[PDB]
C-alpha cells in the first residue's frame, strides 16, 4: 500500500485520489512512457549517445529541417554504434529507435538587400513578383507561397518569424499588428487558413527515400492537415518502407479540425505544440493537447507530446516548476511518449534533461487513477469478434486483479502488445520479439518494455514459445520488475505467425 | 453547446470529456481564478499598477525577503493610488488586495565582491569554503562563501548536500568546523550575491517567526494588509505563532501557510486546519524534496484544500520565461491551465511581474489561460464528488449554498449574486465550484479584498448608504450586482441569475435562494 | 440508524443492498399514493371513513359495471366520508375520485339464466361459441355466447381464446358465420359475464364507445379528478378521450391504461398525449406472455419517471388478501419492488372492491411503501434524474432541483411548496427527494390530483386570503409546519425547505428558503 501510490489507487473518487497522492510512496523501477530525444551538436557523439541510452532515451529523433544526408547518416551510424555496444548481454539490451522528422512544406520571406524595423500600425505590402525576392524592405515584403491570396481574406492574419511579427489584410496590403526586427528568409504562418502547399515537398521525397535506405523505424511527418497528406507520405515510403510507422504532426487549426481523419489514416500522432502555439492562440494549446491525447487513447494509437517540456534545461541543470508539472501532466493526460528537442539537441545538460523526464514519468505513472481510466477504456471500446482484443482486455483485468509484476506478450509485429497497451495496465508490458524493427517500434506505446530475443528457433514450437517466456522472466528478474514466486500474466497464440494471440495465462515467476 | 466547452461538459466519461475539448469553443467573459502579482521595480509605479488592475491583477504581493519598510510603504501607497483611481464609478471599481509575504526562516549568502550585482563562475570538483565570520559577508568569491545561518555547523554533517540559488548550484560537506565548512562543488554555475540556501537533509532549528518577521508583521498590521503568506510553515504551532503575533489588531488578517519543505507536506492536515488558506510554494518545495515529486504534493494540497473549502494558491515559475520573453513557453501555458484544472483558487506571478521586461503580458496570459481552463473543467464529476465528500449538516447556510449551485448548473445562470458581510456566504458557494461567477456584494472593503482568495468570487464594494427599510437596502445591493454584471458583460437583460440573501440583518442568516431574471 | 441512511451512504448499488437493515425504521411519512377500487366491501360512508384512516388517497370506480345512478351515490359516499374530516383542517386529508372506463371489453353471457351459476369445463371437451342473442342468457358447458359480434372475422382456426382473467383457454377448431367450435385447453369453473381475451386477434372494437362517451360526460358532471382510460392502443385514442372531456373537463387528468401489445409498442406516442400511465398488468399479462409483464412494467415506470408523468402499478398486488388477512411473500415483494421501480402510485382492485379484508390490504400497502421508500438508492436516482433532465431557461425548474439538492444536504423533514395548479409541487416530485413534499393549496381539485405524484402530501388551506401578500404566504407556510408537526413528520427545531414565488398567482415559483420548524 505504501508504494506505487497504491493508497491513492484505492480511492472511490478522483478528488480523494488526488488527496492521497503521497511524496513518500516510492515508485517501482518500470518507467512506461517512451522518451524521444532530438539529436544535435550536444548529443551526436557515440560516448554521449551511450550515456543518453543509460539515462533513458528510447527514440533518437533526427530533425531534417537542417543538415545534409551525409550528416544524418553519420548521426544514425553513431546511434547504432552506441546501441549495439550493449548487444553482448541480450537480457539487459535496450532497443533504440530511429525517427526521421521531415522538414515539410514551409513559407519563407526573401533576402533583405540583414535586419529592418517594423512598428505600431504601419503599412507593409506583400508581393509575389520574383523580382522583389532579393530586395525585401520595410515598405514591401516578398513570399515564396504563390497561393497566399487564395487562402487569405479581408481580416486574415499573417505571422512572420515564428510569430514575432503580426499583420492584417496577385498581392496583399497589410497593417502591422505587432512590429519588430524584420529579418531575411524568415518563416511565415497562416492562422485559420486551409494552406494548399504540398503534403510532401521535393526535399521531403528525397529525405523519405533516404529514410527507407537508412532502415528508419518511423517518420514524424510535418504539417499534416488532412487524411490525403498522410496517404501521400505512405505512397512515398512505398513497398520498401511499408513497415515504417507514420506519426502525423498536428501543427495548425486545419490539422486539429480534421483530426479524426488524420488519426484513422496515421500510425500515430505528435502534438507539435511549438508550431501549433504560433498557429492557434497559445492559451488554447492545452485544449488541443488534451483532445488529441484523449482521442488517441480512444483509438489505441500512440500519441507524442512535444516542444519545450524542459526548455530551461538548455541553460540550467534543473528545470522550472512549470516544466516539472508539464511532463507529469502529459503522462497524467495519457501521452505514450514525451519528447526533448533543444534540451538534447543544442543544450548544456542533455543527460540531465533525459534523466528528469525518466524520474517525472515514473512518478506520474504511479499517480494515474487506473481505476477510472480502465473502466472508461472498457466502456468506450467496441465489442468485436477479434480473439486477440478479448485476450488483451482479459490480461489487463487479470493483471489488476492479482497486481502482477508484468504482462509478458509474445509478438512478431508488435500488434498483440499494442492491444494490451491501449487498456493501460499498471504492470509493465514485456513484449518478447525476434523482429528487431518491432522491438524498436514498441517504444511508441505506453507500458511496453521491448526485449529482442536472439536465441535460435527451436524445432518444437511449444518449446520455442517456452524459451521466449523464460527469457522475459529473466529480463524481469534482472531489472528487478518482479522475483521468483511472484505472479505474472503471459500472452501467447494458438499457432506460429501473427494474428493468433488468444491464450492468457497467470504464471508464477520461476 | 458551441461555447464554454458545453459539448465537453455533457460527456458521460472523463476520457470523452477530454475528447470533446474544443479550441473553437469560446469561453465566457468572467474569469474565476484570482491572479496574485508580486510587486517590484518593474511594476511599482501608479502608471503600471493601473494597467496591472486592467490586465486582471486581483492581489498585490509584497515579498519581505528584500526592501525596507519605506520601500514597501510606498509600493502599498502606489497600489492604493492605482486602485482608488477607479473608485469614481462603483459599478466599474475592482477591489485589490494587499498581501505581505514573509522572509521567514531563510538562509542567505552575502555579497560577491561587495557588489549586489557581481558574479563568480564556480567549477565542478572545485573546493569552496563556507564561513560564518561576518568579515566576509561582503567579501564573497569563488573560494569563500559567507552565509547568515549561525547554527549551520551543528544541524549539518559530513556528506550533507547544500543547495545555492534556487538549488541550481550544489555542494557537499567534506570537512566540518566551528564557523566554517570545507565543501566540494558537486554542481557548478554562476554564483551571485544574496542567494537562497537550502539544506534538505538537515534539521534546521531556525525560529518559526524571526525577529525580522515580528517587525514586518507589525508593519503589516499598521499598513492594513489583507493577508499574510507565512513562509516555511512546518507544523500547526507555527501557524498559531503567526496568529498570536498578529493578535487582536491583526485578527481579521487572513493567514496563508506556505508549504515549501517535507515537514509541511507531512504535517499538512494540522497546518490546513489552523490556516485560512494554503500556498503551494513550489520554488523551495522543489529544492527541499526531489523536483519530480512536486506535482504529487501540489495535487494532494489542492485536493485537500478543495475538500476543506479553504483557499489554495499555486505559485512559482508559472510563466518564468516571460521575465525575458513577451510570450510563454508551451510548458508554462500547460502549467497555468493544469493548476486551474487541478482546482487552484489562485495562481501567482513572482519575477514575471516584480522585475521582468513584460509584466503586463504575464498578467494578460494568466487571465487568458485561466478562463479557457475554467470552461475545460469537468463540473459534472467535480460537483458530484464535492457533494458526496461533504458532510450532511444542520447548517441552513450550507444547504442554501449547495441548492444555489445546483440551480446555477440547471439554468446555466450568468452569475450567483451573494450578499455577504464577512465573505462566508460567498465562500460557502465557491466551495461547490459552480461554472457561473459569484458576484459577492459587500459594504466591507476588507471582505471585498479578501474574497479574491476564492475561485469564482467577483467581489463588488457597495458604497450606497444604508436605507431605513432593510428589505429596500437588500434589493439595492442585488440591483447594484445586476448593474455590475451587465456593465462587465457577465450577462444581459432577461438572462437568469441566482440570488443569495438572508432573512434578517447581520452575518450567519443566509437562507434564501432566488432564481431571478436580469432587469 | 433510521430510514436506511447507512444504506443511503453506499458508493455502489451492490453495497446499498448489503446495508439494507430490518432494524433501520422508516420515517412517519409515506410518499406513494394508494389507489383503492370501491365496491360492495368498501362502499359504506363508515367503511370509507376507515379506508381514509388506513391510507387510501384515490377512490377508483370501475365503470365496467353499475349505472350512473349507482356511481353517483358512490361518489357521494366518498365525498361524505372525506368531508367528515374537514372539521379539523390540520388533519383533513384530500381524497381524489377516479373514473375507470369500460373501453372495448368482450364479455360472456349468463350461465343457465343465473348470475351466480357455474359449469365445469373439462380439458379436451368441445365448447361452441355463438353470437346468437337467443343464447345470451343460456350459457352452459356446451354453448357460450359473447357480446363481440365481429369475433369470427378477426380470429382463425388454431387461434386461442381466453376466458375469466385468462384462467380458461380455448382453441378454435372450426370457424363459422356466427359461431366457433373450440376445444378446452385449460379447464375450470365457467361463470357468468366473464371477460374474454383474443391475444393474437386484431380486435376492431372502438377505443371510445357510445357508453364510454356517456360515462366520460358523466365524469365531467360529477367533477371527477382523473379518468383511467381502458385499452389505449395509440395517441389518437387519448385525443378521442380528451375531445370527449372537452373544454369543461380540460383539467381532468387522463391516465392511459396499458394492457395490450400495441399499447406497449406505441407507448411513447401514448405517453406524450396523456397526463399519466397505468401499468394495467391484468389484461397485459393475458395479451402478452406473463413472463414479459415485468419488462413492460419497468420500461413504463422508467419512461414516466424520465418524462415526469405519474405512473400507477396495478392489479393483483395483494390478491390473496381477498380471502386472507395477510399476504404471500411474493405479494409483499411486488409492492416493495413497484415502489423501488419508481411507481408514483400503487393500486388495489379486488382486495378493496370485494375482498374480506379491505382495511388490512390498504394498511399493508401503506407499511410496505414506507419501508421501500427508505430503501430507494437516492444517490444514483437523483444523479441520473439530473443528468437525463435538460438544461432549462425555466426559473421554476431551477428552483425545484435546487430545493431537492438542499433537502438532501440537510436531510430536511419536508419540502413545503405553495402551489395554485400543483405544477410547482409536481416539478419537485419529478426529482424524487427523500423528504415528503407538503403541497399547500387553496384549490381543492389541485389538492386531490396531487396524490398522483410520488412524495406529494397535499394540504387544503381553509383560511381566507390575508390582506398583505407576505402575511398570506406566512399563514400557508405555518399551516404546513402545523400539519407536519401533528402528523409527526418533524418537530420544533428541525429543518425544512420552503418553496414560494415572488408575487401572487401561478408560474412565479422562484424562492427557496431553509427554515427551522417553529
Ligand atoms: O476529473 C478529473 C479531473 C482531472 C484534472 N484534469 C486534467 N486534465 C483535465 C482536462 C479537463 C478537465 C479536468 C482535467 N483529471 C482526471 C483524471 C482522471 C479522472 C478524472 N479526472
Ligand atoms: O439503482 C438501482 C435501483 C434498482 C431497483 N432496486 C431493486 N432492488 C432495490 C433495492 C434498493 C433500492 C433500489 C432497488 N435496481 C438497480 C439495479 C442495478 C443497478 C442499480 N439499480
Ligand atoms: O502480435 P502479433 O504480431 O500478432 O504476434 C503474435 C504471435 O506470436 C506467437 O505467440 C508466436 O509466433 P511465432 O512463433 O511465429 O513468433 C503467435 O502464436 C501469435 O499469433
Ligand atoms: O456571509 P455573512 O457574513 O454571513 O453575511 C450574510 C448576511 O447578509 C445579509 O443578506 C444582509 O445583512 P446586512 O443587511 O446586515 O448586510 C444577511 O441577511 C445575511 O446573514
Ligand atoms: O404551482 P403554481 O400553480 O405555479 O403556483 C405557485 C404560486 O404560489 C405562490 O407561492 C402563492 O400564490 P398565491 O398567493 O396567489 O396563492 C406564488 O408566488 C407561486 O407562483
Amino acid at each position: 500500500i505504501q508504494t506505487q501510490q497504491l493508497h491513492a489507487a484505492m480511492a472511490d473518487t478522483f478528488l480523494e485520489h488526488m488527496c492521497r497522492l503521497d511524496i513518500d510512496s516510492p515508485p517501482i523501477t518500470a518507467r512506461n512512457t517512451g522518451i524521444i530525444c532530438t539529436i544535435g551538436p550536444a548529443s551526436r557523439s557515440v560516448e554521449t549517445l551511450k550515456e543518453m541510452i543509460k539515462s533513458g532515451m528510447n527514440v533518437a529523433r533526427l530533425n531534417f529541417s537542417h543538415g545534409t544526408h551525409e550528416y544524418h547518416a553519420e548521426t544514425i551510424k553513431n546511434v547504432r554504434t552506441a546501441t549495439e555496444s550493449f548487444a553482448s548481454d541480450p537480457i539487459l539490451y535496450r532497443p533504440v529507435a530511429v525517427a526521421l522528422d521531415t522538414k515539410g512544406p514551409e513559407i519563407r520571406t526573401g533576402l533583405i538587400k540583414a535586419e529592418v524595423e517594423l512598428k505600431k500600425g504601419a503599412t507593409l505590402k506583400i508581393t509575389l513578383d520574383n523580382a522583389y525576392m532579393e530586395k525585401c524592405d520595410e515598405n514591401i515584403l516578398w513570399l515564396d507561397y504563390k497561393n497566399i491570396c487564395k487562402v487569405v481574406e479581408v481580416g486574415s492574419k499573417i505571422y512572420v518569424d515564428d510569430g514575432l511579427i503580426s499583420l492584417q489584410v496577385d498581392f496583399l496590403v497589410t497593417e502591422v499588428e505587432n512590429g519588430g526586427s524584420l529579418g531575411s528568409k524568415k518563416g511565415v504562418n497562416l492562422p485559420g487558413a486551409a494552406v494548399d502547399l504540398p503534403a510532401v515537398s521535393e526535399k521531403d521525397i528525397q529525405d523519405l527515400k533516404f529514410g527507407v535506405e537508412q532502415d528508419v523505424d518511423m517518420v514524424f511527418a510535418s504539417f499534416i492537415r488532412k487524411a490525403s497528406d498522410v496517404h501521400e507520405v505512405r505512397k512515398v515510403l512505398g513497398e520498401k518502407g511499408k513497415n515504417i510507422k507514420i506519426i502525423s504532426k498536428i501543427e495548425n487549426h486545419e490539422g486539429v479540425r480534421r483530426f479524426d481523419e488524420i488519426l484513422e489514416a496515421s500510425d500515430g500522432i505528435m502534438v507539435a505544440r511549438g508550431d501549433l502555439g504560433i498557429e492557434i492562440p497559445a492559451e488554447k494549446v492545452f485544449l488541443a493537447q488534451k483532445m488529441m491525447i484523449g482521442r488517441c487513447n480512444r483509438a489505441g494509437k500512440p500519441v507524442i507530446c512535444a516542444t519545450q517540456m524542459l526548455e530551461s534545461m538548455i541553460k540550467k541543470p534543473r528545470p522550472t516548476r512549470a516544466e516539472g508539472s508539464d511532463v507529469a501532466n502529459a503522462v497524467l493526460d495519457g501521452a505514450d511518449c514525451i519528447m526533448l528537442s533543444g534540451e538534447t539537441a543544442k543544450g548544456d545538460y542533455p543527460l540531465e534533461a533525459v534523466r528528469m523526464q525518466h524520474l517525472i514519468a515514473r512518478e506520474a505513472e504511479a499517480a494515474i487513477y487506473h481505476l477510472q481510466l480502465f473502466e472508461e477504456l472498457r466502456r468506450l471500446a467496441p465489442i468485436t469478434s477479434d480473439p486477440t482484443e478479448a485476450t488483451a482486455v482479459g490480461a489487463v483485468e487479470a493483471s489488476f486483479k492479482c497486481c502482477s509484476g508484468a504482462i509478458i506478450v509474445l509478438t512478431k509485429s508488435g500488434r498483440s502488445a499494442h492491444q494490451v497497451a491501449r487498456y493501460r495496465p499498471r504492470a509493465p508490458i514485456i513484449a518478447v520479439t525476434r523482429n528487431p524493427q518491432t522491438a524498436r517500434q514498441a517504444h511508441l506505446y505506453r507500458g511496453i518494455f521491448p526485449v529482442l530475443c536472439k536465441d535460435p528457433v527451436q524445432e518444437a514450437w511449444a518449446e520455442d514459445v517456452d524459451l521466449r517466456v523464460n527469457f522475459a522472466m529473466n529480463v524481469g528478474k534482472a531489472r528487478g520488475f518482479f522475483k521468483k514466486g511472484d505472479v505474472v500474466i503471459v500472452l501467447t497464440g494458438w499457432r506460429p505467425g501473427s494474428g493468433f494471440t488468444n491464450t492468457m495465462r497467470v504464471v508464477p515467476v520461476p
